[PDB]
């Protein structure tokens, strides 16, 4: 079976340090993550595991990879995110005895496998110092023609209420401050239960519906490069005709490549931004989905 397993490289300013920890089971040296919960996104596993292992809470940024490798049982899947330490310091624990902060030269030394190793060269080959803008398909909102009424109103489904609320420990691992929603209520409603954790009101985008891109893609584009300019890091949550429009514009103007790709109603692209440029750009299944 396939071990599913997430965690960072931790980073927190000095040019910059990273955590390295020791494990007396094994004496080895490698890079915080574990296990995913049932039910538990990879993001939000790997914000948990950082802080278990080195005692930090961290702000996630860009994803650094997936990594794959033999264990005894089978296979193990880990995927890794930089992140940024926003507080805590280390204490030892039942895996964890010790934890060095190290420049990422000497870090690399201190490594000893090769997948942590791998990890660290994707780490080093952009800035870590991102800015993050969270573009969110709505949740599911059953379909067009089963709701009549105006379809600006077609509101989530049970589903699609239970997605929003999953969004909010996903988003907040991103570090989520500020929130955009297309002119419809889905959008809206898939980032209510944010607005509410971080008593932040939502702010609404005629110029980002479907039918607002397909008359003007244009001022879309526009009024997203707006809304990342802005001081935070924002969620934007549009639609499904919307959002590949727009995430494939910039990614190729910036010749950034995604990892991974998809679509679907409750999805998250991580976009990563230093000093305004994009160099990331992170696609995450919903957080009901695999
Ligand atoms: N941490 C880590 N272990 C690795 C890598 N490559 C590699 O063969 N291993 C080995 C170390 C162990 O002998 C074995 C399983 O270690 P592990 O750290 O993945 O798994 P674990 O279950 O003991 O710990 P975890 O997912 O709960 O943190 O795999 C790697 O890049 N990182
Ligand atoms: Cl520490
Ligand atoms: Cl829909
Ligand atoms: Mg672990």
């Amino acid at each position: 079976h396939t071990v599913r397993a997430a965690g960072a490289v931790l980073w927190r300013d000095a040019t910059v340090e990273v955590a390295v920890i020791h494990r007396p089971r094994y004496d080895d040296w490698s890079l915080p993550k574990g296990k995913l919960d049932q039910g538990e996104t990879e993001p939000v596993a790997a914000a948990r595991e950082i802080h278990e292992e080195t005692g930090h809470t961290a702000v996630l940024g860009r994803r650094l990879g997936r990594v794959t490798y033999p264990i005894p049982q089978g296979t193990k899947r880990v995927w890794y995110w930089a992140a940024k330490s926003t507080g805590g310091d280390f204490s030892p624990n039942d895996e964890v005895d010790k934890l060095v902060w190290l420049p990422v030269d000497a870090a690399m030394d201190q490594l000893q496998y090769p997948d942590d190793r791998k990890v660290l060269r994707r780490f080093v080959k952009r800035p870590v110092d991102t800015k993050t803008v969270l573009v969110v398909r709505h949740g599911t909102a059953g379909r067009r023609s089963r709701y009549k009424g105006d379809d600006r109103k077609r509101p989530l489904d049970k589903r699609g209420r239970a997605q929003a609320e999953a969004l909010v420990a996903q988003l907040m691992a991103f570090g989520a401050t500020t929130l955009y929603a297309a002119d419809r209520v889905r959008c809206h409603q898939t980032i209510e239960p944010l607005a509410q954790e971080l008593d932040q009101l939502i702010h609404n985008e005629p110029l980002l519906t479907e039918e607002a891109y397909a008359a003007d893609h244009k001022a879309a584009r526009k009024r997203l490069l707006e809304i990342a300019g802005r001081p935070g890091n924002p969620v934007i949550c549009t639609q499904g005709k919307v959002i590949p429009g727009l995430i494939e514009w910039w990614c190729e103007r910036a010749k950034v490549r995604p990892e991974t790709t998809g679509n679907r109603k409750g999805s998250t692209w991580v976009l990563s931004l230093s000093d305004g440029e994009l160099v990331g750009a992170d696609y995450l299944s919903p957080p009901d989905e695999k």
